[PDB]
């Protein structure tokens, strides 16, 4: 019989986010079901076992067996981690999971993570994020200069090029900073989570889109010795649960975000698109950053050329069919809705 | 406990995308149970004709299948909510509806009538529009067309004078070669190239509006399901949930190279005219009204499903589609600029 195994999972999230934290809980729950309770993983909210800033190191050290994180919180350690979470203007969620599981990505990331005593698993995605919450209007790239912005992931490094001062403030600590004015702006994820955390109460302007990542993919880093110690059925249980949550976390966001955005607008949130001039500047800054990271970090250089070719192939294909139909359907659905609303 | 199941799929083994996903599913269930829960997948037609795969599960001939549920619209057209409606939800939205929008529970009530416990276990995304001998310049070119097409889109196209046939995948090419059909859609570049349609039809149209996404189902005999211990049920559910991501991830990875190969070999890739798109969209909407009036099981699901699509499309237009449209265009522009070509 397979042994009884007890793990701790240190997440980076508050329990109140029944989207991203809820998915960590589901993951743990499913592993229990699969192993008849013998493989017991207990999830902990951000900051409870260690500060979320320490969640990668805590796994590498064996302090906890695994975590549930945004890997590019740890770009200070290695910027190549951005291939795991997502690059600015990068792959969308579909394309990212394609790259990871059938495009050779997982193997390249496993090699990277091995250096830090980690076996990595993709275990979620939150899709395209919003552009965040701003106290003052963003009219041009000039408005970014000197901006104190809470932002997670590689997009902070991009925005730095345009004068933004970024901070990866943990989610539960964003609101007081925004309320006090020690930051001017904050992005987190999207309508459902953002409404829960309360940012609309203290910033009137909500921009789109969150170009910061093509999709923000979520990772469970596992300690290599903890992983190797598992029997094959338990390794499979963890893999399968992660694969399943790679669909379910985003399914929950997709299900919950629309009503949340409706509520936000009804409550007074002013929602609009970033100006084209801003989009073009942050796109240009992104591309410059990849050149710089390739030249500075051999681990980034090793992955980028193949990743870029994969994005070129994926974007080209999605323009042919996937996005051709979605563009048509979304517009037709909107027209039909407008027609019904105006039928009186 | 050693449990041995047969899974009757609808697909040729050569499709290492959709059939390979069925194999992966079975393989994962084995891993999760240390070999104890053994499911063996069989290609289309091997145990029963794929046209019989739903009935073979209902009457317990096999424990489960791996199918396009709208192959069986002749039995109940409300099955289209499982697979997908024409101009329906995209894959993400469909999985959202199923798992967090109440879709799965509504489908379970429908399927119980047929002694089935259903699980979503894959998706092939937005399909291509198919293979044609003659250009499609207007809806007039659809009138009288003999077309191989799977799923509810065949019913939509019937309204424009198409005669649809749900010919099994391994039998499409000979019909197209011989000329007993004028046109055929299957799925997309990787599978279509594998099956060989480009050898006998010059025109490849886009997009396959037939489903917003073609979702794949494993129908499980309800007595076979009920007998399983909880860990084995969880193994099957998790394997299905994982393949709901992995099958489409494999198609996404493979399709771009296959399309390049197809074009390099002479396939002419074209978009349906706006006039055709508008016509099939209109016919789709007319069909849902008719199916709602004729089939109480369809009427029961449609209003809530429609509201869910409205909510989803409204939200995706704000951020998801805004960034995808910007990025896909930027990637193309950068490609052109690298070759000193105009974009
Ligand atoms: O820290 C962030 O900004 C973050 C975390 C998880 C998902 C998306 N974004
Ligand atoms: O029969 C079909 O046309 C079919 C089957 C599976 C997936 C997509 N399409
Ligand atoms: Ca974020
Ligand atoms: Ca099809």
């Amino acid at each position: 019989a397979n042994p009884t195994v007890r793990w701790r999972m240190s997440t980076s999230w508050p329990k109140s986010l029944d989207t991203i934290y809820g998915s960590a809980d589901e993951l743990c729950k499913r592993v229990g079901q699969l192993t008849d309770g013998k493989f017991e993983i207990r999830a902990f909210p951000g900051g409870e076992l260690v500060p979320s800033a320490q969640n990668m190191d805590a796994v590498s050290n064996g302090t906890v067996e695994c975590n549930h994180v945004l890997s590019t919180m740890y770009i200070g350690k290695n910027t190549a981690l951005t291939f795991d979470t997502g690059l600015s203007f990068g792959l969308n969620a579909r394309q990212h999971n394609a790259w990871i599981h059938y495009g050779g990505g997982l193997q390249q990331l496993r090699e990277l993570y091995k250096k830090y005593n980690i076996v990595n698993h993709v275990c979620g995605n939150v899709g395209v994020q919003m552009g965040g919450w701003y106290r003052k209007e963003i009219k041009s790239t000039a408005d970014l200069n000197g901006l104190n912005m809470r932002i997670g992931g590689i997009g902070g490094m991009v925005l730095s090029k345009l004068g933004v001062v970024p901070q990866q403030i943990p989610p539960g600590d964003i609101y007081p900073a925004l309320e006090k004015g020690t930051i001017d702006a904050a992005e987190w994820i999207g309508p459902y989570d953002d409404e829960k955390l309360g940012f609309n109460k203290v910033a009137p302007y909500y921009y789109s889109p969150g170009w910061f990542e093509g999709s923000a993919s979520i990772t469970s880093m596992v300690n290599d010795k903890a992983w190797e110690a598992l029997p094959p059925a338990y390794q499979a249980a963890f893999e399968a649960a992660c694969g399943e949550q790679s669909m379910r976390m985003l399914a929950n966001y997709d299900a919950r975000n629309p009503l949340a955005l409706r509520k936000l607008i009804a409550g007074g949130a002013k929602v609009s698109f970033f100006p084209k001039e801003v989009m073009d500047a942050v796109y240009k800054a992104s591309q410059q950053l990849w050149t710089e990271l390739s030249e500075k970090n051999p681990d980034f250089k090793a992955i980028y050329p193949g990743w870029k070719k994969f994005q070129e192939d994926e974007a080209g294909w999605f323009r042919v069919a996937e996005n051709a139909l979605d563009n048509y359907t979304f517009a037709a659905v909107a027209r039909a809705q407008a027609k019904a609303e105006n039928l009186y």
